[PDB]
């Protein structure tokens, strides 16, 4: 077979996104200007790549809009994105693992993970951790796509080929990226069914 290792993201992939909800949430909470700064510098950037841990991201998002926040309204507003995680994929994935060797590799924050590595991510109870040979979150490795550097840091710690693998993604961005380095590429919309597509990749030799 051409392909040995697949690799995920999450958002879009696999949970469908909704961030005009998540925008209406954060709205609520005073976070007035969340339409700008969720927008592609940054205290949300500081989150997803580590910088600032849980903490210090909201300390200093506080301190922004001059108002208190907790864990809790930040994690609900955050959640607000999270439209529908995608139970027959993440069935799909688990029929792949004998198979093949399977990774996520995710721009995310530490609610989301939470969340994720929770018995309340999905009817199973199954965590995210459990699809995956490795998880690769950008909050936990102090990097985030579409820099090459979190790719090497998942090529050296898995010991994929790139050629080998097929590296499936919603983020123009992070695509282009991973064809770059070599990897075999494909770009669903956030929301679409690619099991059968994807199902079609596998196939080839």
């Amino acid at each position: 077979a051409m392909i040995r290792n697949i690799v995920f993201d999450l958002g879009g992939v696999l949970i469908h996104l909704n961030r005009e909800e998540s925008i209406r949430r954060f709205k609520a909470i005073g976070v007035a200007d969340i339409e700008e700064m969720l927008d592609p510098k940054g205290l949300f950037l500081d989150l997803e790549s580590g910088r600032k841990s849980e903490e210090e991201f909201r300390t200093e998002l506080s301190r922004y809009i001059g108002k208190e926040l907790t864990y809790q309204q930040v994690y609900d507003a955050l959640l607000g994105f999270l439209e529908e995680i995608s139970a027959e994929k993440f069935d799909y994935i688990d029929s792949l693992r004998p198979d093949y060797r399977l990774f996520l590799l995710s721009n995310t924050n530490p609610y989301v993970l939470d969340l994720a590595m929770s018995p309340r991510f999905l009817p199973s109870g199954r965590t995210l951790d459990s699809f995956f040979d490795k998880v690769y979150a950008s909050c936990q490795m102090g990097k985030y796509k579409p820099n090459e550097d979190i790719f090497l840091e998942m090529i050296a710690d898995s010991g994929m080929k790139p050629e080998e693998t097929l590296f499936i993604d919603d983020g123009p961005a992070n695509v282009a990226t991973a064809e770059r380095l070599g990897f075999h590429t494909y770009c669903p919309d956030n929301g679409e069914n690619w099991i059968p597509a994807i199902t079609r990749l596998l196939r080839e030799q």
